[PDB]
């Protein structure tokens, strides 16, 4: 069990696009995740990767394959903080009990994606990581399952 961090591409150069995608593999009984991702504003900026815009405030996760069924009601937000480098995403369904006794677990999968616009030359980190957002967190992600209770010992690897 762990959450993933992956960039497609490593060390590129200015105004090119990396893809960061958030990845859970065997996170059973999964019923809602929080990530943070933490980036350098000055070196990089935050965008979607199909359209190439911007990333606000409230600008939630590309393209979610997990925690995304409406027959269990998603419920989607974010509350990033762009000026301090930080994405804060949190998705969680409502409906635990049909979830659980349908005999699926959303385990495996991606959590979103982030677009990464790249402004400089020198080399720079991004990795998940706990803010003011996430106390009491996984390397910055928090999740519960399908009971409501923290999920813990799972691991998060960051990419290189």
């Amino acid at each position: 069990a762990h959450i993933a961090l992956e960039l497609d591409k490593t060390k590129v150069k200015v105004g090119d696009v990396i893809v960061a995608t958030v990845k859970a593999k065997n996170m059973t009984s999964m019923a809602g995740i929080q990530v943070n991702i933490k980036y350098d504003p000055e070196v990089l900026q935050a965008i979607d990767p199909a359209t190439g815009k911007p990333f606000t405030k409230e600008t939630l996760l590309v393209d979610p394959e997990l925690l995304s069924n409406r027959e269990y009601n998603p419920l989607l937000t974010a509350v990033n903080d762009i000026n301090s480098g930080i994405i804060n995403y949190a998705s969680c369904y409502v409906y635990w009990d049909s979830y659980r006794e349908s005999g699926v677990s959303e385990s495996t999968g991606i959590i979103g994606k982030v677009g990464f616009k790249v402004l400089k030359a020198a080399n720079t980190t991004v990795k998940l990581e706990e803010t003011r957002f996430t106390p009491n967190s996984i390397d910055g992600t928090l999740v519960i399952d399908w009971y409501g209770q923290q999920i813990v010992g799972y691991k998060v690897i960051q990419p290189d």
